[PDB]
């Protein structure tokens, strides 16, 4: 199915899993989402747990729960929140609610709750506990990482509710925004307890390093969720959506789904062999800060692969299939032998 992914990483889990998933089940439980039990076996489904202790195998287990909940919390909101209500005013009501969030996470006492709100008591007990660990250039990095992941959300919606295909320019650089990748990430240095110096964190050399970490990870997460929105598109009755890499380089090249898997895969072997290339060149130099980012960013890659390709939120979807999808995948040990810029400018500079 996953033509062979470049990827000379390691990838560890972390012990505690366990600990998480039930502190994290337990703390999602005390507000008033009012889940389901077929909503909180998606969240089993979701392992959050397994997703951040991969990026962070080595963090203690009580600081990593902030990342982990968070995680929580954004699958839920995900899945609830993103693409769903009346589709009259949706995105009235996707902008209205993502700006409380973000004031939320400025401001925890904001109270901006709604009629009938459920996503803003825990995201203010996130900003209250990230408020015990963190700095305030880290909190604003928090906030403005939502800004960009919501603007994003707010372009794929349009996508969405217009089913067109983004052109492959646009969506190159577009993804590691929907893909909520700065949101995610940005929860690490904080569980590390220590401030990267702004001025390493935005050097064009570390943002190139930032860009390609969220960028890979993000075409990974389209090409294991690849076979869920075939499922999801043989069940509604409608081809599969264009917000995915493989469908679009079929768009573009009007090309069969194979090919198209191949083209999705070799890019993402390009942009994989470029970040490590460019994390032996920043190495050197690296604050400890931004050592360890590296480290998360480098753990980030294969993890992201692995708690794809096995968790159960895109092999068994609805939460009553095990195994509706599969999804295999393979390691390509030799680097792509084409090390140069691929023709989409939006993000040539990453080999500048």
């Amino acid at each position: 199915e996953i033509p062979p992914r470049y990827c000379p990483l390691p990838t560890a889990r972390h012990p505690d899993e366990t600990v998480l998933a039930r502190r994290t089940a337990d703390w999602i439980d005390g507000f008033d989402l009012e889940l389901t039990p077929q909503q909180r076996a998606r969240m089993r489904g979701n392992d959050a747990p397994g997703f951040y202790g991969r990026i962070m195998p080595h963090s203690p287990t009580d600081r990593l729960q902030l990342a982990v909940d968070w995680c929580t919390v954004m699958f839920h909101f995900d899945d609830v929140h993103c693409d769903e209500g009346p589709a009259t005013g949706r995105a009235a009501r996707f902008a209205d609610l993502a700006t409380r969030i973000v004031r939320v996470l400025e401001a925890p006492d904001a109270r901006l709750e709604g009629p009938g709100d459920t996503m803003l008591a825990p995201v203010r007990d996130l900003a209250l506990r990230a408020r015990r660990w963190a700095t305030p250039a880290q909190m604003r990095r928090c906030a403005e990482a939502h800004r960009a992941w919501f603007l994003a959300v707010a372009w794929e919606l349009g996508h969405r509710a217009a089913r067109s295909t983004p052109a492959l320019n646009d969506y190159a650089h577009m993804r590691q925004h929907t893909a909520a990748g700065a949101a995610t990430l940005a929860w690490a240095e904080i569980v590390d307890g220590a401030e990267i110096p702004d001025r390493e964190l935005s050097s064009p050399e570390v943002r190139a390093l930032t860009e390609l970490a969220f960028t890979t990870a993000a075409f990974d997460d389209d090409l294991f969720s690849y076979g869920k929105e075939l499922w999801v598109a043989r069940a509604e009755g409608t081809a599969p959506s264009g917000l995915g890499l493989v469908e679009i380089l079929r768009r573009e090249n009007r090309c069969g789904r194979p090919e198209a898997l191949r083209a999705a895969v070799c890019l993402c072997n390009r942009l994989t062999h470029r970040f490590i290339a460019l994390r032996e060149r920043v190495l050197p130099d690296a604050s400890a800060p931004l050592r360890a980012y590296l480290d998360h960013l480098c753990h980030l890659l294969p993890g992201n692969l692995e708690w794809g390709l096995t968790a159960d939120r895109y092999r068994n979807p609805d939460g009553r299939t095990p195994g509706a999808v599969t999804t295999t995948a393979s390691r390509d040990t030799d680097p792509p032998a084409d090390t140069s810029p691929p023709a989409i400018p939006s993000i040539a500079w990453w080999w500048d």
